[PDB]
């Protein structure tokens, strides 16, 4: 007989100055859309026209390159599109932005990674965006130890790229980090999502990189702010969820971070969007 009823969230009105009280400059907005035409037959499309971002990143687009919906041709002020999908149905990531960047790669650099579409990493004059959809530990953990390696090349892949310039990660990353990242931790230390395995690895990037989890930082003791809600058992509408979703920042950016939201109501997916504000 389930535990847990409704927990209430009221994510913060947004903070667009920097803590100097420089106004932002950027707004991204990453999320997870569970399938590109779903979503869209979900309206959206119409959510990102009201939330305007200069960047919009989207994970589980499941949708090959080659066989994009029409409808995403209703997006102005996002013209650059780019694209990677696996070697159709599953993974996918796309990056949609107002300008063009100076460059954008495909995957972390290491072939054994590289054939589900789960990278993108767009160059910018201020810094290197990178979104992810982080391979999941399956049902029965049967990909934990493919996914441990993915951490450590990914943690790799990043460090190097922090190294030249700073670094921005959005993405689904498949992790809730600590207890207060989920609903339910007792109920899923075995299950995909809140491995002590993945937790391990989401502390090891934290660290070695190093990046800052751009929420936790700025409301380090809220507790029931959660960006993805299985579709079964009404979960969504008891607040029974988890923080799968980030925007990871390079220590050098934190004099630039203005918020980090979570956009709760938001829906037409089982997560819902994410948004930062930088003042560049
Ligand atoms: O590196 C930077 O400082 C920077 C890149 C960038 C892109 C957009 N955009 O609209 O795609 C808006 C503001 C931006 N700032």
């Amino acid at each position: 007989a389930s535990g847990e009823g409704p927990a209430l969230y009221e994510d913060p009105p947004d903070q667009k100055t920097s803590p100097s009280g420089k106004p932002a400059t950027l707004k991204i907005c990453s999320w997870n859309v569970d399938g590109l035409r779903a979503w869209i037959k979900k309206k959206g499309l119409d959510w990102v026209k009201e939330e305007a971002p200069d960047i919009l990143c989207l994970q589980e687009t499941k949708c090959s390159e080659n066989k994009l919906p029409a409808e995403l041709q209703e997006l102005p002020g996002l013209s650059h599109q780019y694209w990677s999908a696996p070697s159709e149905g599953y993974s996918g990531v796309g990056l949609l932005s107002r300008q063009c960047p100076l460059k954008v790669s495909y995957g972390i650099g290491d072939e054994e990674h590289d054939q589900e579409g789960r990278v993108i990493v767009a160059e910018f004059d201020s810094f290197v965006l990178v979104t992810a959809y982080v391979p999941n530990a399956g049902r029965g953990l049967v990909r934990l130890e493919y996914r441990q390696r993915w951490d450590e090349a990914f943690r790799k892949f990043l460090k190097g790229l922090a190294s030249r310039k700073p670094l921005v990660l959005c993405g689904d990353l498949n992790v809730a980090h600590e207890e207060i990242d989920l609903r339910n931790p007792k109920g899923n230390k075995k299950n995909a999502g809140f491995t002590p395995q993945e937790r391990q690895g989401f502390g090891e990037l934290l660290q070695a990189v190093p990046l800052a989890d751009s929420f936790r930082h700025l409301y380090p003791n809220t507790p029931y702010a959660y960006t993805f809600w299985t579709y079964m058992m009404n979960a969504r509408s008891k607040n029974v969820g988890w923080r799968l979703d980030y925007f990871l920042l390079s220590h050098s950016l934190l004099p630039a971070l203005c918020d980090s939201k979570i956009r709760s109501k938001a829906l037409g997916s089982d997560h819902c969007p994410i948004t930062l504000y930088l003042a560049l």
